[PDB]
């Protein structure tokens, strides 16, 4: 729940700002500096993943044919099915970036009400299936470190 609330805040913020185009700047709950830095790496890396995977993401999004809230709920079984199954690494992030891509689509089709639930679906899939890996990787500090550039 420590890692969950922190992941939910980062993923939820990232998804909301990708959708609306407006950066939400208000609190720094659950390891404040780590979350600010996680959110920063996520918007640099996440935007790169969407840029470099526009064709795949557009293809997949069209295939998914998300029209309403119930279509967003149906996404979770595919999400769990694909996201687990094999090897886990920071690159596999693509999960969040694809989520941000879907969140953008959701704003476009007047389904902004599904962005927060989608963020919760992604966090549930991420934290509940990979907690042990995440804690061993020092959580979001690990994500920040792995993607640290300069
Ligand atoms: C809302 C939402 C966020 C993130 C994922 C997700 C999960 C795992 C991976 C992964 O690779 O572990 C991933 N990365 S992906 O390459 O974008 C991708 C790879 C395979 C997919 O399956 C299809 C299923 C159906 C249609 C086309 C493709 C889709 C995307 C992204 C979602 C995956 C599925 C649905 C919603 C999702």
């Amino acid at each position: 729940m420590d890692l969950y609330r922190q992941s939910l805040e980062i993923i939820s913020r990232y998804l909301r700002e990708q959708a609306t185009g407006a950066k939400d700047t208000k609190p720094m709950g659950r390891s404040g500096a780590t979350s600010r830095k996680a959110l920063e790496t996520l918007r640099r890396v996440g935007d790169g993943v969407q840029r470099n995977h526009e064709t795949a993401f557009q293809g997949m999004l069209r295939k998914l044919d998300i029209k309403n809230e119930d279509d967003v709920k149906s996404l979770s079984r595919v999400m769990i099915h694909v996201f687990s199954d094999g090897v886990t690494n920071w690159g596999r992030v693509t999960l969040i970036s694809f989520g941000a891509f879907v969140a953008k689509h959701l704003k476009t089709i007047n389904q902004e009400s599904c962005i927060e639930p989608l963020a919760e679906s992604i966090t549930d899939v991420l934290v509940r299936t990979k907690r042990d890996w995440l804690v061993k990787q020092r959580g979001w500090d690990g994500f920040v470190e792995f993607f640290h550039v300069e």
